């Protein structure tokens, strides 16, 4: 503990915070807040916050995502596109693309994520999936934590 | 022209800007950008920017809005609730509520607005509507430009 880094957190009091329980977990240092759901809105707007050195789950599913970076910076992969991201970049994630957000070692990443209210469950990669993904050099670099 | 105020503008190049043509118009100094639509997303995410001293159209309709303030500050009315707003406040607008956003004289107001892709056309108030609205003191104060 010679170094204890600062980290602000974005909150809207009255909206519940879900901190995800880590164990063998495919994610790391993630919280979610649901900003808009219900009211006959067919969409949901969520806010995800990924703590320093964390990541969202590498996954895919039928439903699309529209992401707008809201806080900090980090990296995203969609399909085999890897990019650095910062507020308020738009990340468009078409149905079935593999995707993941990664926070740098020194900073949290926050982003808005719009999805359909009615939607399928995420699927995680098999060993085969990971190996096809890793055949790209930038993708392997991203998954190794080395995109910066 | 002794004073020419600064005003930054939020843009995502590749997304079209719609500047609304003013005449007898119920709005003033408004632009829109559609950040997410299509991809089997049943929602749209738009970005509205209201220039200093401007306002969105005072209207109502069946479809709900979820608004997140993104830039500057200003005032909002929903139903008879009037509040000051600033980034990244959430404004929830239930179906059929009268609503309007107002930019201060000295600053632009920017906000995200999530709606359903399939939705009804806005309705503007009749003289009767305005008079029922104006029966509240804070609402009349807001519509007179005096909420600050
Ligand atoms: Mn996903
Ligand atoms: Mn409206």
């Amino acid at each position: 503990r010679p170094f204890r880094p600062f980290q602000s957190q974005y909150r809207w009091p009255g909206v519940d915070l879900l901190a995800y329980k880590e164990e063998s977990a495919p994610f790391r240092s993630v919280t979610r807040q649901v900003l808009f759901s219900g009211n006959g809105l067919t969409g949901e707007l969520r806010y995800f916050e990924v703590g320093p050195g964390g990541h969202s789950t590498l996954e895919r599913h039928q439903h699309a995502h529209g992401v707008m970076i809201l806080k900090g910076r980090g990296h995203a992969m969609v399909g085999r596109a890897v990019s650095a991201v910062a507020p308020y970049d738009l990340v468009t994630i078409p149905g079935w693309s593999w995707h993941q957000f990664r926070a740098p070692a020194d900073e949290a990443l926050g982003f808005l994520c719009m999805v359909n209210a009615e939607r399928d469950k995420p699927q995680l990669p098999t060993e085969a999936d990971l190996a096809m993904l890793r055949a790209d050099d930038a993708v392997a670099a991203f998954l190794d934590g080395l995109a910066g």
